[PDB]
């Protein structure tokens, strides 16, 4: 159907002049690497970008950022028409003027600040109408190509003259402010966006599709997550992406208003919002008004709830509007909205993770000049329980740090913000360092559903177990067919046991990264914490946040944590079935058999475990992880000292025969000891930092064998029968 | 609608209903349905307010006004019997009650046929498979399931390709197809199943999976079938039937599989309260559910109440106590006042017959006791042929041979070695690829990790009991 009209997708290339296409696509349309192209879209308008190759792009697509998007008046989805245009001879004159609503405050040489660094022999082919955006000076400035000598479209060469009448321009209507929200401003939400995106692709993009069809237009959407995870941000982005109206509502906003009127407020709300439908009625902080749970001590309090409860079942009005509600948690709200007609769909917004955070920052530092020493990565590498919000002001304070020093003291700033100054401003890593050490009131550090950042490159022990483990996880995940070819069922999970120092978790971690799945870790202490409070109810709350994010591996460090507690060996007249321990069996029994969740658990005490866990159907698979063999001890250090200043004379094979009863832990012990002695050398002299032999050796001095010989046998006594 | 009458200004709520039952009686015979009764029915202490109560009264009265000669029927649906308020249990108002259990095996499957009866489904569409994996789904859950499923086959075909414009085309739709792979998405898409609380389904297993101790099979029927299919002859003699039986012996011998299997041989419901849920009541000293359970066993007849690890409570505690336990005893209560002349059989199995409160065996409750020992050399064979039925068992596969190999094993252990033959058979498959016929070398290479769940010492313990217990 004509290899020209393509669908506009995301933009792997963030350039105000490009439309990345697939390699096998270009060949179809005879386009070179630097073949300038002619874009033709809706609202009788065009543009002139550049085509490129993208291996990670289906031929049925044409990537382009919002800039290339807006100028084409084509949202994500609509049809465009690329076109080779190798006749756009270089231009002569260019008249570009900033927008009044994108320069308030700055003043000076705009031709040197934004335009100069932009057309830096980039040969960016502009055109009459386009609205390129340039970032600098800690802000965004949108320009408008009013008129160019070689109209309409003329390439810009290091010769092309540029004019700047130094006079703003009132923003048009058809032209949305690129300062608005969108996907190009969301970090850490691969699994996330997918969810919402396709859920509104039809009820919000093709309101006509449901005009004739008996399908149910999913109307209700809920967003969980800890405040700060930028819930609202998403909602807005979705609308500004499809072009649907957006009506915002604040939690207490509707509670402040005089009673009774609250019903009219909403009354007019969903009313005035349905006029511009298709629309997206979003409500910040739902639990503020929908806690029909228990805290319903007043009529007004209740009456408000009803008003919504009804307007929701009124979304079957043929207007195709989507109601989005975000909140703290599923318990705050009231099941009254779980009616399969109202807020039937749900989506969790987990906190930012490894790749997420890092990416996030790139979204708030994309305007401030960062020195080379700025190690943006390091950031997301130390913020353990941070949210999109936390990391936000992080930059805020960070920049303000590099600020209070430069122009502040050098007082060029009592009057206004010169353009030149800003663009020159720098913000080294040491600045942010302050920010971190400054405000650590991070949002949550309560729980975590992240993915392991460790492969098998840190294990280096008992390789045999590595694969065998994969025999219960890798095969069922990517080989269910052959698997079901016999009718048998996989194993819900394994139960690692052995002597401390092994590295049990290092497995649960690795195997998880192997399947790039989530790694939930409930260490023994948190278990006991449930025990001393007899509130294992969380148990049901936990095996759930594992299914709300599948694949995923549930881990219970020191399962025996509750064992040695109540007595352990002889303990009391009781038997293995402990309050928490047992409750866990429940949420493991009704745990979806045909789901995507592996349950692992390790214990340095296999002698005090309730046999109900090993009973076929739960943890029917048991594996023993023995101490470090003549081999392990070797690779273990070679690895446990990978990102470290190990000298050349350092000979590990030697030590590979020295410590025999030790474990991956003990080995690490002596390691750090070599450093707490190596750094000690450094400082002194100062008032040449490379690990050496005399250190490692002077370290074995305080050698300790965590695993006694008596115990070495105990686990074996068990090993024999337990396996 | 529940909140529909609560939203309206106070006082008017009484008029809303006032006109409700009013305008509804005009067109009588009618059927005044009310969704979410409990939304206004907790005349309970959950009324820390004034109007909250006034509304309740309005109905409470209009109900006793249904004796108006108009013949109208008031239907109220709700979450549970505890949410409401006994004030409506007046034998004149909502005197009749009916539970709406969640969809089951045959149910779900059939349900889908009701929402996919308009969309062309490709041959590869295995509608059955669906209802075969949705464990705790309701007619509603399965609903949007199709919704999303079709929309999947939609966003692809006419979406990327087609026309809609002034309006859609007739042809197009009829040609549209929705393969199984589409639904596969739906399942993996939204799994927030409404509930997975409790189950009152019917067993999907006959005696074709038991294949052991046939004797017990019929005798069991002597307390359940004969006394229900022949109450005329049983009463002929006079004596009164036996309430329930108690299975006991070494684990891994499908005792549960019997009580459950028979539940099909009598096509009745099979309620299963496994030991853990018992303990859960114990650690929380809230055996009150006990009364809530023997009731849902009654609000669903026929039915077979089955308690696994019956000793699970005692197993935990013995100590300075005696036999009777908080939960255990409470169970005797709801079993004593359990309708003698009703239609409910109470079965319970325990791998620990030595630690049971004798009050359960006392004639009148579980006066019948049965021992189901380990797998005889006979049963052992079929046991395999029954646990390997839907299996790529090769021809050279010779079970009679193994029928003499594993002697101290049980239906469970036998199954153990089985799956092991596969977790080695599939290994051959995935490995070489980068030949699906289970062979001997597998089964044999499997006995390598053979385990006898039942030690010889214990083998005798249950017997020591078996004799005196019989
Ligand atoms: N994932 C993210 N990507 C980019 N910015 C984010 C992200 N998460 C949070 N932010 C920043 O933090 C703010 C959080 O906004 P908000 O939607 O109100 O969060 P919430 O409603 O969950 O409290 C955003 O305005 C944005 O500037
Ligand atoms: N096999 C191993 N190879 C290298 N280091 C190990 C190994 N096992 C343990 N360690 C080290 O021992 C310490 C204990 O690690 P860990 O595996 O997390 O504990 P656990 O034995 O409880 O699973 C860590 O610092 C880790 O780096
Ligand atoms: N006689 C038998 N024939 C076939 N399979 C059996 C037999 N007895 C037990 N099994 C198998 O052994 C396992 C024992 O299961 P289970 O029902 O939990 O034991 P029980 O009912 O004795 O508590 C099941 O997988 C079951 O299919």
């Amino acid at each position: 159907n004509r290899p020209n009209r393509l669908i506009v997708d995301e933009a792997i290339n963030e350039d105000n002049s490009v439309v990345s296409l697939s390699q096998p696509k270009m060949d179809e349309l005879q386009l070179f690497r630097g073949d300038t192209v002619l874009l033709k879209g809706k609202k009788r308008r065009e543009a002139v970008c550049i085509v490129l190759s993208d291996d990670t792009c289906s031929d049925e697509k044409i990537r382009m950022n919002r800039v290339v998007r807006n100028n084409l008046r084509v949202r994500l989805g609509d049809v465009i028409s690329i076109q080779p245009c190798p006749d756009v001879k270089y231009g002569k004159r260019i008249h570009v003027l900033p927008i009044d609503d994108t320069v308030e405050g700055i003043t000076g040489n705009l031709f040197e600040v934004y335009l100069k660094p932009y057309f830096l022999e980039a040969y960016r082919p502009i055109r009459k109408g386009d609205i390129f955006l340039v970032r600098g000076g800690m802000r965004a400035v949108e320009f408008k190509v009013v008129e160019t000598d070689p109209s309409p479209y003329c390439i810009v060469a290091p010769d092309t003259v540029i004019h700047c009448e130094g006079e703003p321009i009132k923003r048009e209507d058809e032209e949305e402010s690129l300062n608005e929200v969108g996907y190009d401003d969301i970090g850490g939400c691969r699994k996330q966006l997918a969810q919402i995106k396709e859920m509104v692709e039809l009820p919000l993009r093709h309101p006509a599709l449901f005009k004739a069809i008996g399908v149910k237009p999913p109307r209700g959407i809920l967003l969980y997550g800890p405040p700060g995870t930028g819930k609202t941000l998403i909602a807005r982005a979705v609308a500004n992406e499809t072009g649907a109206f957006f009506f915002l509502i604040n939690g207490p906003e509707i509670m402040s208003k005089l009673a009774g009127e609250s019903e009219s407020n909403l009354r007019k709300a969903f009313e005035e919002a349905e006029k511009n439908a298709p629309a997206i009625i979003f409500i910040d902080e739902l639990d503020a008004i929908a806690p029909k749970r228990e805290k319903t001590h007043g009529e007004v309090e209740r009456r408000i709830v009803s008003q919504l409860l009804t307007l929701m079942d009124g979304l079957k009005q043929r207007a195709h509007v989507i109601v989005m509600a975000a909140t703290n948690r599923p318990n705050s709200i009231d099941p009254a909205l779980r009616r399969f007609g109202r807020f039937d769909r749900e989506v969790d917004i987990g906190i930012p993770d490894a790749t997420g955070r890092l990416e996030i920052l790139q979204i708030h530092t994309k305007n401030m000049k960062l020195a080379d020493d700025v190690d943006l990565e390091q950031v997301a590498n130390e913020t353990h329980g941070h949210v999109g919000a936390d990391l936000a002001a992080l930059c805020s304070e960070a920049a303000l740090q590099a600020i209070r020093k430069k122009m502040d003291l050098i007082d060029l700033e009592d009057e206004t913000i010169d353009a030149e100054v800003m663009n020159s401003l720098a913000v080294t890593m040491d600045d942010f360092r302050w920010a971190l050490s400054q405000s650590n009131p991070s949002a949550l550090r309560e729980t975590v559903v992240e993915v392991p950042q460790v492969t098998w490159e840190d294990i280096g022990g008992l390789e045999d177990v590595k694969r065998e483990l994969q025999e219960l996880v890798q095969y069922p995940v990517e080989h269910p067919d052959k698997f079901l070819k016999f009718g048998m069922t996989p194993s819900k999970g394994v139960l690692f046991y052995g002597p401390p120092g092994c590295g049990k978790t290092l497995l649960a971690k690795a195997i998880a990264n192997e399947c790039q799945a989530n790694f939930i870790s409930i260490k023994g202490p948190e278990l006991l914490t449930m025990w001393f409070g007899e509130s294992e109810a969380n148990v049901r709350e936990i095996f759930d946040k594992a299914r709300q994010a599948a694949p995923c591996v549930l881990f219970f460090d020191e399962l025996d944590s509750i064992a040695k507690a109540r007595g352990g060996n002889i303990g009391d007249g009781g038997g293995a079935a402990d309050r928490v321990i047992n409750q866990i069996l429940t949420e493991m029994d009704g745990m979806s058999t045909k789901k995507n969740v592996f349950i692992i658990g390790a214990t340095n005490r296999p002698d005090i475990i309730d046999p109900a866990i090993l009973r076929p159907g739960r943890l029917d698979q048991l594996i023993y992880i023995p101490l470090p063999d003549e081999k392990s001890r070797v690779a273990i250090l070679k690895a446990n000292l990978r990102k470290s200043p190990v000298a050349k004379d350092v000979d590990l094979e030697f030590l590979a025969k020295m410590t025999n009863g030790f474990s991956g832990a003990d080995l690490t012990e002596i390691c750090q000891r070599a450093c707490k002695l190596a750094i000690r050398e450094s400082i002194e002299s100062e008032i040449v930092p490379e690990i050496r032999r005399d250190h490692f050796e002077e370290a074995m001095r305080f050698a300790r064998r965590s695993v006694s010989d008596n115990d070495i046998r105990k686990y074996e006594m068990f090993a024999q029968t337990l396996q």
